[PDB]
């Protein structure tokens, strides 16, 4: 598994093995983040497993990951939803295409990413992958946003950064409608 | 270190080594929980180390622990305050003396405790023991309650159950 390296502007220059790529000195690379809603409009929040190299044991949005060579961002969303959560989804919608961020985790690991954000609906039951996700909750988006506003430090920084972007937040809101 | 085994009434009936005591089948034993506030009235919230056997990596109140045989609850609080956080405190005050709870963490480790709750003020700076605490935050109690009320799953279930008890929330709200 690898990551797609990017330079100063957002242009690909090559690839790099994924573990080896996430260190105290992580270079810029391509990622995605997704927010998943069930038919009832509840948001899936997940807790990263304790074995993740970066932000292990941390509460965050539904799924994130790293597109591979030849993969579109949307296929990467679909693949990681299957891998981490075993779940089928509707075509992922682009809700924050220019999100980019750099952050250091509690033990020193850095994520440095160009990270377009998506939202989708789940169309199957979950089969959680315990190597990736250690806990989860189906919640009202309103509640999640109130908690992020009261105690943002309790959640991953990327989750918080995406949730307070005005435009992304309106799209999350639209996914809370009940759909049969 | 051990934990004190309790019968159906809270009577001590024996002890177990502390690590060996917390399993998927944890038996009832004695514990404490404490909420620490600084001189400014801010609440210390901590994140348990990833090495803790129960609820590793979970955001929770300031310091919790297990009194030893013959040790007062208050002395246990003062002991663990020193051990986990390097901090001196004022005499612990009771805020929820009959709290009792049983829960199972994401990996299946259970806590099963008679767990009186206290509150105190810090009188020195923190010196963090990273074998116990991996992160922490000084915050306004109001904000922490709002967070517990909105997303309780983001915090330890014991922190939530304490903060949601009417009286306890009452008494906590006065340390600010
Ligand atoms: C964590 C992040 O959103 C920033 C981007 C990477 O997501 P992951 O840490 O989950 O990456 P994967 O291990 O590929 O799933
Ligand atoms: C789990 C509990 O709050 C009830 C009491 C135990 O707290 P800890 O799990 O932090 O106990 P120690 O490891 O002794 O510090
Ligand atoms: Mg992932
Ligand atoms: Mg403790
Ligand atoms: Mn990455
Ligand atoms: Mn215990």
């Amino acid at each position: 598994e690898h990551v797609i390296l990017l330079n100063a502007q957002g242009v690909p220059t090559g690839t790099l093995e994924k573990y080896a790529a996430h260190t105290a000195d992580t270079r810029l690379h391509l990622a995605f983040s997704s927010w998943l809603f069930n038919a009832k409009g509840q948001l899936l929040v997940t807790r990263r497993a304790l074995s993740k190299k970066a932000w292990p044991g941390v509460w965050t949005n539904s799924v994130c990951g790293h597109p591979q060579l030849g993969e579109s961002n949307e296929d990467a969303v679909i693949r990681r939803c299957r891998y981490e959560l075993g779940v089928e989804i509707t075509p992922p919608e682009s809700i924050y295409p220019d999100f980019r961020y750099r952050a250091t985790d509690p033990s020193g690991i850095v994520e440095n990413e160009v990270c377009p954000v998506f939202a989708a609906r789940t169309t199957s039951a979950l089969q959680i992958n315990d190597d990736e996700v250690m806990d989860y909750q189906w919640c009202d988006l309103a509640d999640v946003l109130h908690g992020i506003d009261a105690t943002p430090w309790a959640f991953s920084p990327w989750m918080v950064m995406q949730a307070t972007n005005r435009e992304a937040r309106k799209r999350l809101s639209a996914f809370t409608q009940l759909k049969l």
